[PDB]
């Protein structure tokens, strides 16, 4: 089962979930095993802290078991990195709003702009009507991709001079998404790290203005994260965080990249739903996460 993700899991999977078998073939339970298992997962990019945590329940569930032989941490380890997954497993629901506004946060890169396009499409697919705000205001070259691919598909999207005011634009978008019912608001926003204070002023004031339009928006605060970064991804995630209040992620790049680990560092330390997985190039391949599909891929080693 599962045999696509698996393909797009094949690099991730040697070092970790199927990829575990090879390392405990044979081997005792002692302190040399679980050393190398922290080396595994630190490689795999699961980071020092969720990576402590496992080995720190696994420890100690073995030793209460009396567990002699490695292979039998296979089935406690799918069991563990499941539920960190598990905790992470909401689907976004965007219906009943006019218009549903999802204000899309992250730095600058191929993932955020290609995951406006693709839920954009998604969201169409469905029958909803969609708007886009270009709130990456001083990035002249970023709004007008953004006007061109609306322009492609047909799809409106509120932009201003460069330089302007980007909580103005999103003010003004969500005015106009009220005024011609639309059922769905996607503002783009900055991501330039050089003035972390800077960006983070930016955003606090883009949620408050939206108030006085509606105290519910914005309804969902999208992190978009690229899995092929590594432990980049999870700085980012606490960036953002910690300035404005998340409320769900989407993780790309997921496919031929070693570094899909990563995603169980998201999970574990900041508890928010990952709404979506990027494992491919198609609109489809944007899917939303469902952590039973992704943990049984992970570890099975059939087909
Ligand atoms: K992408
Ligand atoms: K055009």
């Amino acid at each position: 089962g599962f045999a696509r993700l698996k393909r797009s899991l094949l690099k991730t999977k040697e070092n970790l979930g199927s990829g575990f078998i090879s390392l405990f073939r044979g081997k005792k339970i002692d302190d040399d095993l679980f050393e190398e298992l922290e080396e595994q997962l630190l490689i795999a990019d699961v980071g020092v802290e969720t990576t402590r945590k496992i080995i720190t329940n696994l420890t100690e569930g073995a030793s209460r078991k009396q567990l002699r032989d490695a292979e039998a941490l296979y089935g406690l380890l799918k069991e563990e990195m499941g539920e960190i997954l598990a905790k992470v497993d909401e689907p976004l629901n965007v219906e009943g709003k006019a218009p549903f506004v999802i204000l899309m946060v992250g730095v600058n890169g191929v993932g955020k702009t290609t995951t406006i396009g693709k839920l954009a499409r998604q969201f169409e697919q469905q029958g909803k009507s969609v708007m886009l705000a270009a709130g990456d205001t001083f990035r002249a070259a970023a709004v007008e991709q953004l006007q061109v691919w609306g322009q492609r598909n047909n799809i409106p999207v509120i932009a201003q001079h460069t330089g302007a005011d980007s909580a103005s634009v999103i003010f003004d978008a969500i005015q106009a998404a009220k005024a011609r019912n639309i059922d769905v608001l996607i503002a783009d926003t900055a991501g330039r790290l050089q003035n972390k204070s800077h960006l983070m002023e930016e955003l606090k004031k883009i949620v408050r203005v939206m108030k006085k339009l509606d105290v519910e928006a914005p309804h969902e605060v999208m992190l978009t994260i690229d899995a092929s970064t590594g432990q980049n991804a999870v700085s980012q995630a606490k960036l953002f965080h910690e300035a404005v209040g998340l409320t769900g992620i989407t993780l790309t790049k997921l496919d031929g990249t070693a570094k899909g680990g990563v995603i169980f560092s998201v999970a574990d330390q900041f508890g928010i739903p990952i709404r979506y997985i990027g494992v491919g190039e198609r609109i489809e391949d944007l899917r939303p996460f469902k952590a039973d599909d992704f943990i049984e891929a992970l570890f099975a080693r059939e087909d």
